[PDB]
């Protein structure tokens, strides 16, 4: 008896891993993951940037991070509103960063940004950056409450 | 040694519940849950109040409730259209409760609603309530078909 | 103490199995399925035929079929563009049946279609079938990239 149910609660455990892979790839598929490439998600809610860091991180994610002109256009496609994304200079200031770090492969900066403007009347400068009209990037304060959304692997 | 595959089958069996945890997290940020709030559903169909009530259940949820202004208008944006909201007045005519229990705190009435007429038995009359485009309340019969909208705590 | 951790593990799993149950239930809830009804899903990726069927099968469903008016409105709803569906005559030209079998019963040819064109110059007619915006449908060449499109279960 004890063995075999044993033996049995072992398969029975490996089929509960099977069907929730499944059931991972569904959502994914759902959620308009295209094959073999990374995808983004988001709530639509507004909140600071360690807020979106927090959550991205809570949801085995990240914060967006657009590679090309593809992946930036993607991100603007799913957040339908200005967002926050995974790029900061709040290490040394001036040299932006992934927030899974290194150094920038692909910008998309609107004339005359990042410029860690005062003015927002917010304290500080602008260590964080988010899209806006026309897919083009601004460094804004980290305070300022953007769209939250998230990126998944490949 | 069975104790000690018993032992990791109990591992195996937390590290799934701990996934299944996240699926759960990533699909409701995915579907509009806001960190903090109520999340709010539907599948776009019209029922009774009676299915609406059995189809939350089922889901682990309850039919959606506004307690507040802005719960009511994260409710009237994911329905679209006329919905029931977890509230009657089939115990005593006119005195609205919650199907979760309590007497309601907060309303969103339309100026000549409720308008059910006095004098009906059980199930007689407008005893259910459901909002509408605008967001405002309007009592109905429980067995005219609205759409199904559950909410799952925050 | 074996037997009884043995007997909770047991309890563990089908809690598990149960709360996974709910998972793709709500799930199924918030992509539009409605009560007694298959639903589908789609991730808006285009691709041959073959890719979609490969997709589908995958998660456990297949291609989509309009079985009836409401099905295929709701397909259209789903892709809101040009897509496939489980349907072709590869097995003999002109006769069409189902990707899971059975001869083709409802449709909704657009007018001239099917023709088996040849004039696409991909090679080969047109054994494959997509349904257009307005929900006619054609038959293409099976190499042609469109909207995959997945049903499931009712
Ligand atoms: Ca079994
Ligand atoms: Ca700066
Ligand atoms: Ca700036
Ligand atoms: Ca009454
Ligand atoms: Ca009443
Ligand atoms: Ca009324
Ligand atoms: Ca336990
Ligand atoms: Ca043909
Ligand atoms: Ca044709
Ligand atoms: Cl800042
Ligand atoms: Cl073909």
């Amino acid at each position: 008896a004890i063995e075999v149910k044993l033996a049995n609660m072992e398969a029975e455990i490996n089929t509960l891993k099977s069907k929730l892979e499944l059931t991972n790839k569904l959502h994914a598929f759902s959620m308009g993951k295209k094959s073999g490439k990374k995808f983004f998600v988001t709530n639509h809610e507004r909140m600071p940037f360690s807020k979106v860091k927090a959550l991205c991180s809570e949801l085995r994610g990240t914060v967006a991070i657009p590679r090309n002109a593809e992946e930036n256009k993607a991100i603007q496609e799913v957040a339908k509103t200005s967002a926050f994304l995974g790029i900061t200079d709040e290490v040394t200031e001036g040299q932006f960063m992934y927030v899974t770090g290194g150094r920038l492969t692909y910008s998309n900066w609107k004339k005359d940004q990042p410029d860690d403007w005062y003015g927002h009347g917010l304290g500080g400068g602008e260590d964080c950056v988010h899209i806006v009209d026309n897919g083009l990037w601004n460094d804004d304060s980290c305070q300022r409450p953007y769209t939250a959304v998230c990126e998944f692997p490949a």
